[PDB]
């Protein structure tokens, strides 16, 4: 599924991602849209032979288990294919954890390179929440 801004934005509130940890609902809006443009099929292979997966683009050697990278961690427990649901419910438990871990939102480097620092609210305009 190809989500609409502000619904996506409508759906991670939903599911409780304002201001979890601190981070207002716009960075995660910003990150999605630059991770993976608010795709949830979204896949991309990174060199050491990882692949991050869904609409946050959530890496295979630490978070979840895709059957082909050794030595994965599978620290949120579920498979990889699990993230490219339409139902973001299981790629925003994870990123929860993420996002807990100690490096808060730059643990995607598309927040950090394209979103922090920036008016990241207005990823949020004009949209009924
Ligand atoms: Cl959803
Ligand atoms: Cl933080
Ligand atoms: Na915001």
């Amino acid at each position: 599924k190809v989500f609409g801004r502000c619904e996506l934005a409508a759906a991670m509130k939903r599911h409780g991602l304002d201001n979890y940890r601190g981070y207002s609902l716009g960075n995660w809006v910003c990150a999605a849209k630059f991770e993976s443009n608010f795709n949830t099929q979204a896949t991309n292979r990174n060199t050491d032979g990882s692949t991050d997966y869904g609409i946050l683009q959530i890496n295979s050697r630490w978070w979840c288990n895709d059957g082909r990278t050794p030595g994965s961690r599978n620290l949120c427990n579920i498979p990889c294919s699990a993230l490219l649901s339409s139902d973001i419910t299981a790629s925003v438990n994870c990123a929860k954890k993420i996002v807990s871990d100690g490096n808060g939102m730059n643990a995607w480097v598309a927040w950090r390179n394209r979103c922090k620092g920036t008016d990241v609210q207005a990823w949020i305009r004009g949209c009924r929440l």
